[PDB]
């Protein structure tokens, strides 16, 4: 089991290196963007990487399906004018997504003045071959990847995180 | 409150990344310049960034007003000649500032031989939108930013720091 | 003795800097590859360095003999198809090596879909001159270097490590 | 006093950044060279920096006098042949120095096969202006800088260190 806990954590760590531009171990809770170009770059790197996955990954990952949802969230209405010290805000959070299908989004225009966050969602399928070592049959994993560029604090600093969730089932038909 | 303590600290952290050339988390008490070009570069980066703020920041900051004071301080009289082992000094500290107005200083010439320090001062206005999450009304923050290139130790090493101070009041007229 | 423990550890540390592309102290247990080009690069750097050893090393190392074994290991049979949720695997591990003789492998093609690991093996001979300080006679060391690109976890992350083993004997004929 | 302990340590820290190529805080006990080009580069950087000191330093340092001694040390006789497992060594350590006078060594050819170490020695004069803050009269410091590329362990790894020693006296004639 814990060798499978390590399988989820190992795969997630790999995802951070693969999809998080400029990521390096130990940076998890300080990793963040501070400029618009930094943020656009991080977003485009994560999607491009997703699209190049078959050619660059050291793991054999399979796409699931639309494949990737690039979503930005912002206030339905956001007039923020710190200069004349006022604002007119409608707190309802609106979601705008761009679907990306692997068999191929850069026109993306973020509404920085009232941005709540940006998320990139997608799933990846992989076989836990390691199980073969213990003479067991490999599990069929489905990873749910969630990359978040959180701006909920509206503090000029946008922390970036990558989390996952694994769905373990039994592969259709194995052969060992 | 502490979520507002975090609002001041989060904004300050963002300022360190935005205005401190080559800055990275964890470097706070060792961050420093050691060469003249390093120092000129740090100074010009902080001002250029200040001027580009509207186009590069992930936060919606407003200028306040002159906007930025680039000041160097040096001894009224400073003949330092370690070679012939003497010096003639008048300890009175003279301040020379260059005002920078956003709607636009590189001729700056530092008096290295008797430099006491260089400071960059400016204020930024921002709304604490986060307060909307707790169903409260957003505060109107005025950040006072102070970047110091301290040479008071005259030790060949010039530590660089960025500190801030927040003035919290109530925005003119809000709308939620 | 412990000064000889330090001789083995010092030499090994040097090997990590010499043969591990992008290596830096303190990275030992997180050091890894995540892309195919990263892995090919690490492998080619270690071999090229090995071949350039006489011209770049600060230590006087001697080749031993074939000199270097660049081996990749993979499952005898590996059809991994996470997309259609199946696999057909023959767990027997097959080893394919490429011998490299110093008096000179880039056509290498890794079988990523069923890669178990890659290893680079070679020996280096060196004299422990340090022993001269204590007025003793220098030992004759034979270092066995093993660079492993371990993919046994099939988790998208390939940790890279460099270990050694020393064979201490008495040099043929010394002169001090 | 301790503010003067800090004056010596602050100046030394500055020297590490100024003269040690690729140096960064916290690297003190792992800082080292591993290749011949790395070592030649470190050596030439330290001398070039020394020569450019007046134009690049943030401190007002004065040369003392020849100014810089670039010395390499090696065994009087060193035939090291790990391949045919023998050696013929005369442990007497020979010193070969190149004097560098500021009013201006790259032909340097290190005897890597029997190198004991390389050292760079020079003195710098500076006034402790800080003393003016406490209303005291500034001391006249003479820093003795010693950069060592130690190969005494003959282990393929050459640790590099920079140490100093301060001679405090009273400046000829001060004026405050």
């Amino acid at each position: 089991n814990q060798l499978a806990v390590t399988f989820r954590e190992e795969n997630t760590i790999a995802f951070r290196h693969l999809f998080l531009l400029g990521y390096s171990d130990g940076a998890d809770d300080t990793f963040a963007a501070y400029t618009r170009e930094q943020l656009y770059q991080a977003i485009f790197h994560a999607v491009d990487q997703y699209l190049a996955l078959p050619d660059v990954s050291l793991g054999r990952y399979a796409y699931v399906r639309s494949g990737l949802a690039l979503c930005q969230r912002y206030y339905h209405r956001g007039h923020v004018d710190p200069a004349n010290d006022t604002f007119d805000i409608d707190p309802m959070v609106v979601t705008d997504c761009i679907q990306v299908d692997p068999p191929e989004y850069k026109n993306l225009t973020l509404k920085f003045h009232k941005l709540v966050n940006v998320t990139i969602h997608f799933r990846l399928k992989t076989i836990n071959l390691q199980s073969l070592i213990n003479n067991e049959i490999p599990d069929c994993y489905t990873f749910s990847v969630l990359i978040t560029f959180d701006n909920k604090a509206h503090s000029g600093r946008i922390p970036i995180s990558l989390e996952t969730q694994a769905h373990i089932q039994e592969c259709k038909h194995p052969s060992v």
